[PDB]
């Protein structure tokens, strides 16, 4: 399925190119159900701090967004104590042109910079928005309890698909070319394209579609 | 300048997979004028010779087409005796997409299939209308007198003929970043300079640019 497909996709671009810190993959069998690791980012409070995650994919994936949690424990006003996380990205703001690594930086960011104005924790939104010293403080103490403990040819041939690939392939699938173009000026493949009504990129209603020939 | 890029880009092409009828290249070095030969296709009564023809491209190729002429004596119902060429390739169909390589092709395409519909020598397409038989023998007359003087990775470079989908079909340098309501695109800077699409040659409606 295309959501099976982009999973796979997204697991290939993961072990490839792979972030320094972050991690995530499927449990066992079941592609649709991901574990992921995120290092306490170094500029944080939560530094030092491992966190894991549950990651679901919906089985029509990337046109509604994953569900993620958190397992492990965190001081964060847009984490409750279930681990659900409070992410413009996961509910409104979801775009079929986001990847789980985007998401995984993206948690990094919101745990760096969190958003006291729509809080899971009103107390802990409180802190952050009064007394920031407080904030870290506790923060930091929360991750010592729950988060510690011939050749040259083939290779110039290959950057050379991979760089054309990367400016004209869609970037829904990754899979297709973008062979269907919006009056915004960015495009998909028809597949992905006519699955959608706002572009992918600026999120702008797509007025026409034009297909390319 | 764009011309020259374009034309050596084209000759390079033409050294990597020459054509089987066909050889064209600088006579010196003029990079605007080249010579031209074609072999008398077996399909036609132009069979056994060998026809020379010179290259003109103008100083703004590929955008206005390049003025091709026969040099050696040719009987033809659309090649008068000097040398034009009555083909719409050369003028009203011409496309900045087109290459030298399609236009030797299509001149031998016209030797093979020849139109008397508006051609150049009324009398000579009378005959090929009137008496083909005749038509042949003049025409084969004329030829004798005047025309008789590595790969398991390769599967990349095959690959990589996703630039003929991605690249600008004019420039064949940069990437398509420009669209026409037609489905087709260019880049940027040949599409500015047409206005017709270089595919299917409708009018440019509208140029969307992509990111
Ligand atoms: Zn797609
Ligand atoms: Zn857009
Ligand atoms: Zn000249
Ligand atoms: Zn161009
Ligand atoms: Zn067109």
């Amino acid at each position: 399925s295309m959501a099976l497909k982009r999973i796979h996709k997204e697991l290939n671009d993961l072990a490839r190119d792979p972030p320094a810190q972050c991690s995530a993959g499927p449990v066992g069998d079941d592609m649709f159900h991901w574990q992921a690791t995120i290092m306490g980012p170094n500029d944080s409070p939560y530094q030092g701090g491992v966190f894991f995650l549950t990651i679901h994919f919906p089985t029509d994936y990337p046109f509604k967004p994953p569900k993620v949690a958190f397992t492990t424990r965190i001081y964060h006003p847009n984490i409750n104590s279930n681990g659900s996380i409070c992410l413009d990205i996961l509910r409104s703001q979801w775009s079929p042109a986001l990847t789980i690594s985007k998401v995984l930086l993206s948690i990094c960011s919101l745990l760096c910079d969190p958003n006291p104005d729509d809080p899971l924790v009103p107390e802990i939104a409180r802190i952050y928005k009064t007394d920031r010293e407080k904030y870290n403080r506790i923060a930091r103490e929360w991750t010592q309890k729950y988060a510690m403990g011939v050749n040259a040819d083939v290779q110039k041939l290959q950057q050379q698909l991979q760089d054309i690939k990367e400016q004209t392939m869609c970037p829904v699938c990754l899979d297709r070319l973008k062979n269907m173009i919006f009056l915004c000026g960015h495009g998909t493949c028809q597949l992905c394209g006519d699955r959608m009504s706002e572009c992918p990129i600026c999120r702008k209603a797509i007025e026409r579609r034009i297909l390319l020939y």
